[PDB]
This record gives C-alpha cells, sequence and structure tokens, in this order.
C-alpha cells in the first residue's frame, strides 16, 4: 500500500505485458507467412492483401521490441529513485527478473 510500492507494481505489471506482446506478435509473423502461402493457393486476389499484412507484421516485431526497452528504462529509472526505498524483497527481485526477461527477449 506504500506509493513507491504501487507505481513498482504497475510498472513491472506493465513490462510484463510488453514482453508477452513481442511473444504473440512473433508467432503471429510466422502465421501470417503461412496465411500468405494458403491464401496464395486458394485465392491469389488475397495474397496482395496479405503481402501487406506480413509486411506490417514484422514491422510490429521491432515495434514490440522498441515498447519492451521503454518499459525496461522507465523501470529501471524508477528503481533508481522513488522506488530505491522500496522495502518488499520479493517485488525487488520481480522487478530484476522481468527486465533480464526482457532483454532475453530481444537480443
Amino acid at each position: 500500500e506504500a506509493p513507491n510500492e504501487k507505481t513498482l507494481r504497475i510498472k513491472v505489471s506493465a513490462l510484463k505485458r510488453t514482453i508477452k506482446d513481442l511473444e504473440f506478435a512473433k508467432r503471429e509473423v510466422e502465421r501470417e507467412l503461412q496465411r500468405l502461402d494458403t491464401l496464395c493457393q486458394s485465392d491469389p486476389d488475397r495474397v496482395p492483401q496479405q503481402t501487406k499484412v506480413v509486411d506490417e507484421a514484422q514491422m510490429m516485431v521491432p515495434h514490440s521490441v522498441n515498447r519492451i526497452m521503454a518499459s525496461v528504462k522507465d523501470l529501471s529509472d524508477y528503481l533508481e529513485k522513488e522506488g530505491s526505498t522500496v522495502s518488499n524483497e520479493e517485488l525487488l527481485d520481480l522487478a530484476r527478473a522481468t527486465m533480464a526477461d526482457g532483454q532475453a527477449a530481444v537480443s
């Protein structure tokens, strides 16, 4: 209920969501590339539309990466400021674990 604890929790949850976003976005690229091939053979009048969706799917990967990194920096900055005094050891461990998961997810 400490306001710094509450803010830290929100930032950790936000970061976790950006990481899951990238995972689903990467899985979807592979599907869009398949969805292209399917619609290619079944219905090539849809291929132009799906070519454009595939290209956008691929660009959504760096977009998702950029969001993870912006969230990692925000959390990291907070931990140097009002987050620096949080006494909840397990929340601090979780914040550090989640940052490490984000860094792993990019790279």
